[PDB]
């Protein structure tokens, strides 16, 4: 099949990959507090058997579908902690921003005829960093001048892994089984994208 339907089916998994996330953004409302981190440790496996392990046949459609689910469920502990902070719109305003963002830059990268494959090491490096603090955050609270520059500076980092992204999905051989991996790598990127803006707005719209 020609890559102008390949790319409408990855794209397509990824709207139901969000779809999914949203209905487990609703049920993670009721799921307890301690349940949130044995599922994030679920997620780091996921993520590892996607990507990080050699594999030699591909993830399916069942692993990926199942990753979004639980994903939604545990970033009901950052969406609502914001909620309270700036207000039930701000949570719209990061995802319509995010929806914006990846349509834009999602595009332009579709549709750019440049090989971005060099700057492969620059959003690696930068998502290292990113990885990092995201560590420091998680047992040290970061006050609200350094998780400003680190909203800003991932928001701009998981912007340009959509340019990327979607650039990488016109330029490289894009199989039949790698349409699950490909979706489940946009639905990362869109959620830290999103993850930031909403840092980015709650902070922005508060008395911090």
């Amino acid at each position: 099949e020609s890559k102008q339907s390949i790319m409408q089916r990855i794209l397509t998994v990824f709207v139901f990959t969000l779809l999914i996330a949203t209905v487990g953004l609703f049920i993670g409302q009721f799921v307890p507090v301690a349940l949130m981190l044995p599922l994030s440790i679920l997620e780091v496996a996921m993520i590892i058997l996607a990507f990080w392990m050699r594999r030699r046949k591909a993830v399916g459609y069942a692993f990926v579908y199942t990753f979004a689910f639980v994903s939604g469920i545990t970033l009901f502990p950052i969406v609502s902690h914001y909620a309270s902070i700036a207000g039930a719109y701000v949570v719209l305003e990061a995802f319509g921003s995010t929806f914006v963002i990846f349509a834009v830059l999602g595009t332009i990268g579709a549709k750019m005829k440049k090989d971005l494959s060099f700057l492969w090491s620059f959003l690696l490096v930068a998502v290292l960093a990113l990885a990092v603090v995201g560590i420091f955050n998680i047992f040290s609270p970061l006050n609200s001048a350094a998780m400003m520059a680190y909203s800003v500076i991932g928001t701009i980092v998981f912007s340009l892994y959509i340019l990327y992204e979607l650039n990488q999905i016109k330029h490289r051989h894009i199989t039949e089984d790698l349409i699950p991996v490909m979706a489940l790598s946009l639905y990362l990127d869109f959620i830290n994208l999103f993850i930031n803006l909403l840092r980015f707005f709650g902070i922005l719209s508060s008395d911090d």
